[PDB]
């Protein structure tokens, strides 16, 4: 139930996508408790449970979503934001994909 500040999200987010063929369909345990283990012993986040770390990255991509539709043209944005935005748009798209294939094959 802890707060990640900005420059741990995006930690987190960037060892997500490093990560990210990695994921196996159906074994989520493996992969969050690898990240959470890599987060704490690379990138100095706090030591979280397999759940605590999955938890955090559903609540980054939730806030992702809700910021990509609150978007406006013109608006400014930081080269913070552009990577987390980025590294978000690429975990979205390998969860889509193992999703696809589940669905179709």
């Amino acid at each position: 139930r802890t707060h990640l500040s900005l420059e741990e999200k995006i930690k987190l987010m960037r060892l997500v996508v490093r990560h990210k063929h990695e994921l196996v369909d159906r074994k989520t345990s493996e992969f969050y408790a690898k990240i959470a283990r890599i987060g704490y012993e690379d990138e100095g986040l706090a030591i979280h449970t397999e759940s605590a770390c999955r938890n955090q990255i559903i609540s980054i991509m939730r806030v992702y979503e809700q910021r990509l539709a609150h978007r406006q043209p013109g608006m400014k944005t930081t080269p913070e934001e552009d990577e987390l935005d980025q590294l978000c748009d690429e975990w979205k798209a390998r969860l889509s994909e193992l999703q696809q294939y589940r669905e179709k094959f």
